[PDB]
This record gives structure tokens, C-alpha cells and sequence, in this order.
């Protein structure tokens, strides 16, 4: 596959009710390249005003005997099947716009990006009529049974390191349950989400069931943490703002939240590890995806007895990664999103020196248009270094060493983070150990970032709260309803 | 049974690592009897500091390789069992407690609150064996599996409406769930939770698993709902505190939380009910506990055909309703809890006589001593009257007509609340619809107040997050680990 | 729509590794037009030899490595979809053969029997990546889980009266679930199966996964009951043949075994229902498909106030239901089966007059070619009549009267069968007791023959056993496995 | 604990409606002690007239409105727990039954069956108010929901090899499900079952809901298999018998069958394991039990590297074995069950050695009273070998080798049978990859005979069909029943 050519960006206003509209202030907010620092197109940006007015959509898509509601649960799923054919068919184009809003590689985004979205919706296409409530032995002559109903109203707010994957995580499972949505991407990253817009509408779900609103956090983003119509949110993106929107859901409404934020994960290699396929490995698991991934493992430890090896290789492997424009097949690193990020990259990097670690290659941006950094790899990092203990999320990889198995357990549960880990060992009983050890939602053993639409993720601690993918995603998308009904007299 | 003469209160120390404790400060706090005015002892008042002592007791007591950790998930459900026998030998005692500290008619602590308890505990020693994560057919070649991980160190925060069935239905799924509990009993009602601390050592369970802290709200609540070692927090208590404890979440830790608060619940007759049982069954859903009980059903609309009838009938109900000291055996009410219920009751009542409602029968204290209530009944009772909003919380029916299905489900879901519901009728389509339309956790069908172990509860809307009891109880109280192994070669 | 014009048989050879292929033995078998009995083609006459031969390539293609065993189980999931997909482009055509063979009116072949395969295909193509196992908090220092693996090759035999979609309900969850699969259409109704081997192949299965055998019931369908290379058989048809297969895995290897079979179904009428509804769902419920079908409510008890009115409606119904060309729209009813289902029906038909239950309409034969039985109504039918007792598989609706909710319960429930049961009213009362007391695997309240691929359906008492559709239709599919690692120290 | 001194055998007679009776023919049998071929006491035999008696018993205990049948399934969970607490408090004396009539060494029957009698009854006392039906968003205006009933009337057949642990292991589960139940103990074993009888009155079951019908095979059990007012029987016992059940089920009345039946079952031990680990469990995992165990790993296979040394350290510890009394302390092996097993081990060992496996140690009989036989090992032992292929069913352990993996996994699933398998190794990958391949019901890794009442356990292929113990040992002894309700207007 190779990149659309002159990607036209066609959709560029607020979607609301299957119609495209204008912000109600006239107000709308520039879009950018981040390879080349130039301005793709222009945005209507939604505010306070304009999430009323989605609201208001979603809620009368969702009232009793609407077309939404009194769907059969099977058509739902047929809907989330039909939305996966046309992001297949229009595959290249979706990739592109990631690749060219985003800053990923072409490729990357077009084979694991664009195959996430699709296997996403296709997962949970096959859920929808399969949502069972449960019938109950209670004491007493009762009949009692529970309904499984949509919440209602979800408002999700979603980051800009995965845009479009992002945005399907999302919005598959409220839909899946019977939910409407009102989405709010990334003011980075808007440009995806809108022609999804046109997908939906294209693949017929009712008027309302999706509305998707681009602007700014402290703005649109807020509106919505805040709603008093509103009864769910989602949120994807930093430990601070998960702070802001958990506590804006108390002040008004008590809405269900759900977080998903950040992690300083570890990656633990144990000397009976294959090198060729532990360095790769941790290689990837640090450096995907420009280093912007919530999974990074940042933190790898590695036994004594391997760990000069195995940095050795890791330098080699870093020296190597080719960054460049995204558009070019050979590609393996873009830019970062933009230059906030790249800054606080670059004083994270000039932290570790300060503080003693060894740079072994990279620490500086390159010099081109966009904002590119130099692969990089710290050695010696010892676990009070502000590099060992802060999300960098960019390529920025850090190797400790470590002697023995309980010692490197209570190293790598010492965070308040705990979004996943990962164990490299042949051994049955210290992978099956360290695994059960980790204060983490997802634990691989002899693999990193693999991740499958039918199993749940998400963080323990404050990495966030709730789980996504799989069966247990569904389940902070549904409300359940106890019906207890007297009757004459009950026999088992 | 009767209650327990001359009864002493042995227990009024805090209860830390199965050890009776002073506070740190010294102070104690007087404990009263509501049904007369009278001290009944005092209690050692923990504040911040002793909260401190607590989650370090619970978080040592949780550690990795601990007795509680590493005992058999089938011996924490003996714990509960073995907890649940000691409170059936002790019953009568408990039951003298409740009523002498909470002003509940002893006959109904006897049968109703320590019956729940004693159901609570066998039902949660039954599921703690049988806590299943699952093993998943993920693409590619992995081998999936989820783990059901207690979540920590659970804080608890209970009212004094129901102080020893709360007790009971929070510790029982946390610790069924294998957690470690830092619990606060509402300051007018501590006692039967010190009580349970004694069986609680007596059972045999760890030292640290569970702790009791007896104290007030904005010290001992607040400490715990703002601590930075606590994993979650379960409230139940008013809305506006519930508020607090959410925000105070976000802006702590990111704890979990889960909350039970107001309700006003609509309750639905329809003119081809029973009437006579429909009128018992609504009187009880209203007066039941001194009106102290979230499920109150404190907006009943009746179908206008029979409307003048059920109001006359609930008059002659309330006007023979007894109420008198809880001990003595004719009595079916006992006190509102204490002095600011008191007050707040008699001000929603005036607000009713103000606004039109058209009071029945009572409205007015009932003696001098103690803070009784005579039953009062308004009728002619409309949807944007004070009483027909705001939760009162003491004996104050209220009756409403309606005309027609379409028109009472919409004036019954037009609530900020969304705890219960109830309909009446004989017809199994009107039944079925309505109950399927109610924003409500629970609806009842031709019953009130219906709750059992095995069936989950909790609200809809601002009435809560979460459930409990039942199996879906126990979701709150484990944290889901995702493990995922590569292997050479999947087959199914 | 409308019936496909000349349509000529392509697929009459076994279906075998993907391949077209002659008997071992060059025999072949006619295949009748049961409206004008010509011979529509001869088809290919399997038999043990062809049958081992299948076993062969079947177990072949569930080789651990194979393509079917490695596939993920989306995939197979897609597989199921895309038949689905070919089964719809293909409709009309193979609701004409149904038609032509089986003597559906092609309507009803149309949008029931091909709305049903394909609702099938598509429910069950969104399991097979959900198909989950467990792990097991035991006692001891272990890890524990399941692993739901598919059982291997599964011997299906299927009657005549749904050829393809009791097919489509055979081999959609044994797919789902990783099974290969040896198929034997009945010897009167061979050719939608054959043409679904077609659609398989152009599907994509991989060779093996489906070998579909015409042929005999003492030959073909025995060699399978007996086959020591065959894990599992499912059989729908007569009683008496369930219990000869049931015997044959006794005698042979013990393979797991499911059976529907016969039905004698009460459809209980009492007088508060809608008489325009029931009189009609009631002649459905009798006359559906012939009157050939499992579910057939072929005892309608009709509460005596309701009883003479019920029958006069009845038989109205009866005598204006048109018998006639299955491809003429009009048509409502189409011929019985073959000459043997024929003679049955008359032979009981007399039976019923001989003992004195009042024939109202109906009684013979149609007298034109093929085998045509008029719509034929029983009144005054007792308990203790043949044709109150044995399945009649034919045009005959029988009426009976009763007084008392207890009455009625105790004669639905005095029967050898136990498949399907029904009851008619408003009272949620009588509704719930009903069908809580029903021995029948399902119960209908206010409707007949309600089945979704969403819910189990199958057999109380000598009806049958296990259950097909819905999620508890795969547990027939799967094989249990328990893993038990030991580990050094369990922690919860 | 010690044997309990001067041990009457007070319960001898038939248990049917909770009293105790003499058989109908006055006929009583011998029950012997193994260890010295003494008669202990004569027991009523029941023939089918008694059996029909317990039918009759069990169907009026199961008919609707019945105490059993109304009872609240937490009280039915209540009954179970008052069961268990009442063997524990008669534990010696049942052990010392167990020692007595079934040869077991008195300290293995104390500390292994009866805490495994136990466990069981406590795990299921906690499922019987957890067992859930589902609600279904099926396809159109309905209300969908399953009801999980008992099945009704339960025959349950059990062997000598573990008569208590098997009573249990069958009356638990059914009667967690609500069912009634005839049990049918083995004639050499009924004294121990026969004691549950008088525990079970004292429990307070209602009468009929567990009748004991001590008495042979052909007599009493085939009059069970074959009855036509039972409902589902359960057998455990030799597969030639297992087969005649299957048949006479299905020539009968279709009754559903569940069977645990013999095995062959695999230890695959590689040269990575632990070694003397491996050695102790593998002997204990053929030898437990004097060898009369279905799960015995009467195939070990060796790799090569290590098979001298493992041969040699078996041959050791099978030497140092402890043969004798079984009230004796010191004893590890008692007696086999009687002259009849005596001999049939007797004639396989003498196979071996004509078919030219090694005979390592013991081969011969010990003393001259009672049915004592030395612990022999063979070694070099071969696929063919009729010791390779028959299950024996006594202290003879075989040895093979094997140099690969696939090898390896080839030879241990070329077997009829298929009811347990293990593997020893300490890679991850080679423990995953040969249980995954295991054709068998349990795998173990790194352990032998872990079973826990939370785990469900049954065979592949000819070793059985169905499952015991876990939630799965639940779905034999319930019925599904789906109950669709048409509704006016379905909302998600
Ligand atoms: N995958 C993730 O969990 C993730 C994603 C992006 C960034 N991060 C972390 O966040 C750090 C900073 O990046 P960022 O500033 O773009 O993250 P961010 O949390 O500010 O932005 C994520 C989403 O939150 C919205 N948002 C911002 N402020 C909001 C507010 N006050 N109320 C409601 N919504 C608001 C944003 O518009 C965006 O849609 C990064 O360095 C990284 O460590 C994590
Ligand atoms: C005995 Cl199994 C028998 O005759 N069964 C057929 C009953 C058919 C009822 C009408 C067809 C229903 C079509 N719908 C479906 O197949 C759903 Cl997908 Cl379950």
C-alpha cells in the first residue's frame, strides 16, 4: 500500500446529528502537519455551545421508542459490522490522514493502526446481542431478574497518540450496548474522527447515536466533563487531567467515569532470554509509535549477568532506527506531535544527564522541519531518577540492572502507575511469579504490546480505572436494572 | 425474643490490627439513645491520625505473602461464615444495640436488620471460592488468561440509618474479594460496629484486615477519602456528601468509588392492583425504618379511579400506625435519629402545608423527650412541591394522581434520582412495560422493599455508582489483570 | 421475490474434502416433488465406505497444526459471515429448492426458513473469538484454569421437515466452536444441502471442516451413529430413532450425543386473551410448515367460558386456509412430505373419529397429484385419544377444554414429551405460574413458535436432550479442559 | 486422630423417605474387611423392588409444591453446610469405616477422602443460591429469560475405590440443583454411605430427597439404569459398564447419562524437571490409593536422558513402600478391594513379563490373608504391551522412554482413553505447548492428582462424558428452560 495521492481533507466541520455544522461562535482552529510544521486545514471549533447542542442530540436519539432504541440488538451489530467495511475500503485514505495529521509511519498506520479499527468494530459487532442480564434464586416467593440497559448519554474525550485507533476503542462499545455519543478528539488530531463522521452516516446509524465535536480541552472538553446531561465519560490522556475530570464528574452530575492515563511500565528480562528476540522486543516496546504510547516500557530490567549484552545490542538497535518522513516506506520513527511534546522530551533527556544516567546514543532533535528527536537510550538509570519515575512518551529508552527476583518485583511495583509489564524468561515458575507479583492490568509474558480486541486493558492504580476490549469493556457501558417480581409461590 | 436487659456496652475503643486502641488525641465522643435524649457511654473519637494507623495496619495485612494473601480463597469464605454463626449467637444483643442506639422497634432489628446480616455473610462465604477471571481465544499465537486480584485497602464510610446491615453488606464482598477494610460508622451509631470488632477477632480473621473507626465526617470521613494509601472508598449517605467523597477522589488518588445516596422513588398503582395489599405494601414502602431508608417510596401515584379510596385507606393506616419506645413489642415506630432530623422533617412538612399539599392526618412532633414524628400523610400532592422532590427521610407519605401509563412513566423518570421503583398491577403488559421504562436500579412488580442477598442494588442517575450485594457486588471489589503469554504454536 | 424459473439441480454428488465425488458403490437415489411426485434428480447414494471416508477427511482437517486448528478464531468467525453473505446473494434460489423439494410454499422458504439460516450463520459467526474459559481461585498453591477446546468430528443427521435451516443449525455452532463436521441430510430432502457444500466451498472452508453424505437412515445415518472415529452426534427426528442412537453410542465409543425429537405441545388459552391473536397464533401454532414441525402446538386447551367461540373461530380459520402449488403466492399450505407422512396423518385422522372426538372440518385428502391433506380441526378431544397422545406431524389442530389454572397445568405436564408449551393471558399471575410449572424446554407467553437464534431451544423429558441456539448451543460443541500448574506460593 | 476403638456398624439397612427398611425379598449381603477377609456385618440388599419404592420416595419429594421444591435455594445451600459440619464432627468414625470396609490406610482416608468429603459439600452449599439463568435481547418485540430447574428424579451409581468421596461427589451437586436423588453404593463398600443416611436425617433433609439402596450390579443397578421414572443417572465405574448404562438410557426412557470411566492416563517427565520431585509424584500418582484410582498415571514416559536414573530411583522408593494394616500408621498401602481385583492384577503383571517388559520389583502377592500385593515396577515397557494398554488397577507402575516432544505427545494421545495427563518440566513453552496437546480432561503441570473441589474434572473419549466438581459439575443436574414473552414495544 502507498499513501493516497494529494489527500484531500473534506470534512472539516462539527457533526452533529448526522449533519455538518458550523460552531456556533464562527470561531474555528488550525490543524497541522507535524513532519513539516505546516498547516493542513482549518476546523469549526466546537465550545460550551456547540457539546449543548450535541447533547441534546444524543439524548432525544436516545429516548424510549426511538429508532435507536427499539432496534433489534443483532442490527446494532450489524451497523459496527458494516461502519469495519467501509473503514476497510477506505483503508489507505484513513492511514494517510493518520500518517499526515498524526505523524505516523504510512505503513504503521495503515497495518496496525487501520487493522486495530477494523478488528475492533467487528469484535464487538458480534457482542451486541449477546449482552445478557441474569435470572436469580432469591429467598422469598420472588421472581427476580436483571436488564442490562445503555447508560444513556457517553461523553468521551480521547488523546492524540492514537487518533482514529482511539476513536474506535470508544465509540465501538457504547454503541455496542445501545448508547449514544458525543466524542470529543484531540485539537491535534481532529481530522480522522471527522471522516469517520461521514462513515457513520454512511453506513446509516440514526441521526444523533454519534456526534463528534473537535475543539480544545479546557473548552469543549471541560463542557463535557462537566454536563449535568451527560451520564457516562471516558477519558484517554494525562494523570492530571484524569485528576480534573474525575473530580469535575463529582461537582456536577456524579456521571460513571472511566480513565485510561499514564504509565512508567517495566519490562523485566531474566539472562535465560533469547537476546535476538528480548532486544527487539524491548526495542519496540519502548520506541513504537514515536515513543507517544501509554504501554511504553519504560522502565526494562535486566539481570546482571545479561545486562552489558543486552545494551550493547539495544545501542546498536537504536543507532539504526530510521527517522523520517512518514510518507516514506523506509521510515520507522516520525515526529513527535508537536512542540510542546518535543520539549518536554528534550528536558526529560537533559534530566537524565543532570542526574547521572549514562547517554549512550541520541539526546538531541534533529535539525529538519517538524520535530523529530534522535532515538535514545539512557544505561545506568537508577529508580529515584526523575527519567525512571515521569511518562517521557517519546524515544527515550531506559535500562536498569537488577540481581535477583524478589528485588526486581518490589522495583517494579514501586510507581504509582500500573498500566502493564512484561516478563522475558523460559522459566515456568518465575514467569508465573512475576507475572502474579505485578501491580499492573496487563502482564506479558515473553512479549510486549500485544494486544487482541477480545482481551480487557487498562490500569491499576493510577494508571486509570475500568477496562476496555473484550467482554469486560462492555461493562462499563451498560446500567444493570434489578426486576423483582412477587409471585404466588415459587419452586426451585 | 426480647431485648437484652440492662444491656452494657462493653466495646467503645477504636478497633486496630484486632486490637482495642485509644485515640490519639484522648478525646471520646457521647453516643445517645434517641428515644429518650439520654448518653448511653462514650466512644474513643479517631480523627486523621488514627485513620493513618488503620491503612498501615490494612496495607501490612494486605502485603504479598501475607496470612490473609495467601490463605485459601475457600478460607476467607469460612472466615465469613464462622463471622456470620457468632452473630446468630449473638443476635438478641446486636438487636438490643441497634435498637437502643438507632431508635429501631427491637422486634424489627431483630427480624429484619440482623436477619440481612446474618443472609449477607452466608451468602458472600459461598462466592469467594468461585471469583472466576476467564481464558480467552485472542488472534495470534498468545495464550490469554485473566486474574481477579483484590483490589486493597477498601474504605468505608456507613450512615446511621441501618448501621450494622451497612456494616454487613460493605465488608462482605470486600473482604469475600480478599481485600483489607479501614471502615467509619456514622458518629450517632457506632456501637454494633464495635460490637463486630470482638467477633470479628473472635472468628479469627487476621490482624489488619479489617479496622474500625468510629468518629465524625469531616475528620475521620474526610481522612479517609482523601488518603493517598487507600485504593477505593464505598459511601452510603446523602447526595451532597457523595459529591464530596467523588471529588475528593479525583483530586487525592484516583481510588475507586462507589456510592449509595438519595432516592425518591416512585411507587405505581394502577386501579386494577389489590388495593388493600397495594395500600400495606405502600404504607410500609414509605414508613418503614421511621422513614429513614434510601427505597422510601415517597412519590405514589395512583391511577385517578381509585385515587380518593387508596387515600383513605393510607389515612386510616397512618392514624393507627403505633409509635413508642422501640423496645416495647406493640411498637412499629420508633425515633427519627437525632435532633437535625428531627428538624429537617418538621420543615419539609411545613413546606407541604405552604405549597398546598393537603395534609392528611399527623405533621407535628410526638411528645416532649426523644424525636418522635407522628405518620403524616399529604395528598393532592404535585410534581414541583418541595416534598415531591426533595428526599425527607422521617414518616411523610405523599400521594399523587395520574391518568394515564404514558403520563406516570414520564412524571416518575422526571427525577434527578434513580434508586428504586415500584409498579401495581395485575395486568402482565402494563407490568412488564413499565418497569422495563423506569430509570430506576431496582423495580419491583407488585411488591416494596423486596431485597435479597443474592440480587444487586444500587442506583441509577445521582443516586449512585455501582451495586452491590449479589454477584455483581462483588465487581467493585477486585481489580481484573490481564495476563498474556506467546507460545510457539496456537491451536484451538 | 418469486420462485426461481426452471431451476435445475447442479450439486446432486457427496461432498467430501471439498471435492465432488461418486458413490464407493455407483448407486444413486431419486428425489421426488412431494406437489406432483416426479422425479426432480438422482443424487449420489452414500453409504458406510463413503461415510468412512468422510470420518477420514474430517479428522484429517482437525489435525493439531491444521488450517482449521491454527485459524483464529475470529477467522472461523468471518467464515460463518461470509457464508452468511453467499446464503443471501443466493436466497431465492435456494428457498426455490426447498420449495420444489420439501414443499414449502415459497414464501414461507423465503423470508422464514432462509431468514432463519441466515440469522443463524451471522449470530454464531459472533461467538467463536468469545467462546471463554475460566480461572479458578482452588485451594493450594496452583494456577487453575479451562481451556473450551472443540471436541473433533461431529456426525450430524437431520430430517426432512427444515432441511436447510436445521442444516444451517447443525454445523453453525460446531464450526463456531472448531469442530469438523460429517453431515447426512435426510434421504427425501438432500439438495439445499448439497448446494450449501458449494457456498462452503466458495466460502473458503478449509477442505475437510464439512463433508455432507446423502443417503439412508439404516445405511448412511447408522454408519455414523456406530462410527468409532465420530466424538459426538447430534440427531433431530423420531423418538424411536433417538433411542437407537442413543444405543449406538452405548455400543460403539461412548460419543457424546444430542438429540431433538418428538413433541405433543400444549397451547393453554385462557379467557381473558385476545381472541383475533390467539384463534390465529394458535392455527399457526398447529398448521405451520405443514403441520410438520417439532414445536407444533398439537394440544390447545381452551378454557371452557372461551371454548365454543374458539372452536367456531377455528374452524373458520381451517376452512379458508389454502391448500395448494407451494409456488403460487396464495398458497398457504403445501403437500405433506412423501406417501408414508401421508398415510400416517390420514390413518390418525381416522383413528380420531373412530374414538369419538368431534371432526369440524377437514379429514382427507385432497385427491389431486402429490400430498395434499385438507386443514382438518378436532373439537371435544380427551386426554386419553390417540391423537391426543401421538405426534401427528400433519394438517390436524385439536381443541380441548378446561376449568381450572391447576386442572390445566396437571394435564399440559402429563405427557412422555416435554419441547415447547404455551399460554395465553393477561394476568401476570396466572402468566408466571404457568410457565414456571410447564415441563417443557420452552415456554411462550402471549405468542407460538417465537425462536430466535438468540435463545436455547430443545427438548424436557423424552423430547430430547442439550440444548442448540443462543450461547448454551455451543456448550454441546466443546470439550472441557482443566489446567492445574503448581507454583510456589499462591497469593490472591 | 486414631481408628475409632470397638467400631459398631449401626446403619445396615435400606434409607428410603429418611427411615430406615428391610429389603423387600429379607435377603441381606456380606461386607468383608479387605485386609483380612473377615465378614464385618451383613447389610439389606436391595433388589429392583426396593429401588422402585426410592423412585416413588424421590418423585413425591420433588413434586411441585413439596417442601424440597419450596424450600429457598440458600436454605438448600444451609442443609449441604449442616451435612458437612456434621461429618466433620464424625470424621474418625467414617475414616475408620473407610479403613475398615474399603482398605484404605486409616490416616489417608482421614486426612485425604474425608477432608476431600468435606470440602465438597461446603464448596457446593455456596453455589446452590448462585445458580443464574440469563435475559436475552433476543430479535423482536420479546422478553426473553432462561430458568435453570432441577432435572427431577437422579439415579447415581458409584464404585468401591472411593465410596465416601464418590457419594458425595454425586449427591452434592444434585441436590445443590434442587434435584432428588436414588444412590446406589458399591456391594463391597455400602457401609460408610449407608452412615450418611443417619447424618442426613439428622441434617434435616426432607424425606425422599436422598434415598441409599445398598445392593448389587445387575439387580439393584440395572434397575436403575433401566427405569423409566428417573431422569438422569450418573455412573462411575468400569467402562464395559459405562457402555451398558449409555445403552440402557437410551432403550429405556432417554434418560440423560453422565459417566466416569476408566483410563490409561500419561506422565511425561522431561530430563528438566525436577528430578526427585518427579520421582515422588509420579510414584504417588500411580501407587495412591493401592493403585484403584481412574486418574492413575499408569503411563510414565521418560526422556531418554534421564529414564535410567528415574527407573532406578522408582525402583528404590517402590522398595521402600509400606505394605499392611491398614489401621496401622506406618502403613502407605493397604490391601486391594477383594479376590476378584486380586487376580486380574495379578494375571496383567504376569502379561508384562510375557511380553518382555522388565520386571524391576515385586510381581507376587504378599502374606496370605487378605488381598495385599507388592508394589512392582516395570520398566522398558513398550506402546503394545497390554500393561501399556489395559488399565490395571493396582500397585504396578510402568516406565517408558521417549526422545522427542512430538514424539512424546503422539504416543500419550494414542489412547481410548482420555481422563487425565501430566507434564514435568520447568520450560514455560514445553509445559503449554504438550498441555494444550494433552487429549485429556485434567492436565497437570509440575504436579500429580491436584484435584480441588472449585475444578472441574471428567474424561475425554472413552474415560467418560460430562463433568464433576466446579461450576461445570452444576449444568448435568439442571434443565434450561427458555420462556419468551411478547411484549408491546422492546426498548434496549
Ligand atoms: N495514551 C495516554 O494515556 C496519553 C495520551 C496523550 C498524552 N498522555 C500524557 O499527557 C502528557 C501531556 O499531553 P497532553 O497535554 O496533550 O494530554 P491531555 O490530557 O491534556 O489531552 C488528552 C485529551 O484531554 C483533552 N483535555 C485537555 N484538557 C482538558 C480539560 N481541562 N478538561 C477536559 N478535557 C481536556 C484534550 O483536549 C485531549 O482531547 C503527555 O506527555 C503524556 O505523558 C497520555
Ligand atoms: C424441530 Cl427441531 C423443528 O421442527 N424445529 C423447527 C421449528 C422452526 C420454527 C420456525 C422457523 C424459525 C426460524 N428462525 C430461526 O431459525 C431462528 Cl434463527 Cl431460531
Amino acid at each position: 500500500p502507498s499513501p493516497t495521492p494529494n489527500l484531500e481533507i473534506k470534512y472539516t466541520k462539527i457533526f452533529i446529528n448526522n449533519e455538518w455544522q458550523n460552531s456556533e461562535s464562527g470561531r474555528v482552529f488550525p490543524v497541522y502537519n507535524p513532519a513539516t510544521g505546516e498547516q493542513v486545514c482549518e476546523v469549526q471549533e466546537a465550545d460550551k455551545a456547540d457539546i449543548d447542542k450535541a447533547v441534546q442530540a444524543a439524548r432525544l436519539a436516545f429516548s424510549l421508542g426511538s429508532v435507536w432504541r427499539r432496534m433489534d440488538a443483532s442490527e446494532r451489530g450489524r451497523l459496527l459490522d458494516k461502519l469495519a467495511d467501509l473503514v476497510e475500503r477506505d483503508r489507505a485514505v484513513l492511514a494517510t490522514m493518520e500518517s499526515l495529521n498524526g505523524g505516523k509511519p504510512f505503513l504503521q498506520a495503515f497495518y496496525v493502526d487501520l487493522q486495530g479499527v477494523i478488528k475492533t468494530f467487528r469484535y464487538y459487532a458480534g457482542w451486541a446481542d449477546k449482552i445478557h442480564g441474569m435470572t436469580i434464586p432469591v429467598d422469598g416467593d420472588y421472581f427476580t431478574f436483571t436488564r442490562h440497559e445503555p447508560i444513556g448519554v457517553c461523553g468521551q474525550i480521547i488523546p492524540w497518540n492514537f487518533p482514529l485507533l482511539m476513536f474506535a476503542w470508544k465509540i465501538a462499545p457504547a454503541l455496542c450496548c445501545g448508547n449514544t455519543v458525543v466524542i470529543k478528539p484531540a485539537e491535534q488530531t481532529p481530522l480522522s474522527a471527522l471522516y469517520m463522521g461521514a462513515l457513520i452516516k454512511e453506513a446509516g446509524f440514526p441521526p444523533g447515536v454519534i456526534n463528534i465535536l473537535p475543539g480544545y480541552g479546557p473548552t469543549a472538553g471541560a463542557a463535557i466533563a462537566s454536563h449535568i446531561g451527560i451520564d457516562k465519560i471516558a477519558f484517554t490522556g494525562s494523570t492530571e487531567v484524569g485528576k480534573l475530570i474525575q473530580e469535575a464528574a463529582g461537582r456536577s452530575n456524579l456521571k460513571r467515569v472511566t480513565l485510561e492515563l499514564g504509565g512508567k511500565s517495566p519490562n523485566i528480562i531474566f539472562a535465560d532470554a533469547d537476546l535476538d528476540y528480548a532486544v527487539e522486543q524491548a526495542h519496540q516496546g519502548v520506541f513504537f509509535n514515536q515513543g507517544q504510547c501509554c504501554t511504553a516500557g519504560s522502565r526494562i530490567f535486566v539481570e546482571e549477568s545479561i545486562y552489558e549484552e543486552f545494551v550493547r545490542r539495544s545501542v546498536e538497535r537504536a543507532k539504526r532506527r530510521v527517522v523520517g518522513s512518514p510518507f516514506d516506506p523506509t521510515t520507522e520513527q516520525g515526529p513527535q506531535i508537536d512542540k510542546k511534546q518535543y520539549n518536554k522530551i528534550l528536558e526529560l533527556i537533559q534530566s537524565g544527564v543532570a542526574e547521572g544516567a549514562k547517554l549512550e546514543c541520541g539526546g538531541k532533535g534533529l535539525g529538519r522541519k517538524g520535530f523529530f528527536i534522535e532515538p535514545t537510550v539512557f544505561s545506568n538509570v537508577t529508580d529515584d531518577m526523575r527519567i525512571a519515575k515521569e511518562e517521557i512518551f517519546g524515544p527515550v529508552q531506559e535500562i536498569l540492572r537488577f540481581k535477583t527476583m524478589d528485588e526486581v518485583i518490589e522495583r517494579a511495583n514501586n510507581s504509582d502507575f500500573g498500566l502493564v509489564a512484561a516478563v522475558f524468561t523460559n522459566d515456568i515458575n518465575k514467569a508465573l511469579t512475576v507475572s502474579s507479583a505485578m501491580q499492573a492490568g496487563t502482564v506479558w509474558i515473553n512479549c510486549y504490546n500485544a494486544l487482541n480486541a477480545q482481551s480487557p486493558f487498562g490500569g491499576f492504580k493510577m494508571s486509570g480505572n475500568g477496562r476496555e476490549m473484550g467482554e469486560f469493556g462492555l461493562r462499563e457501558y451498560s446500567e444493570v436494572k434489578t426486576v423483582t417480581v412477587k409471585i404466588p409461590q415459587k419452586n426451585s
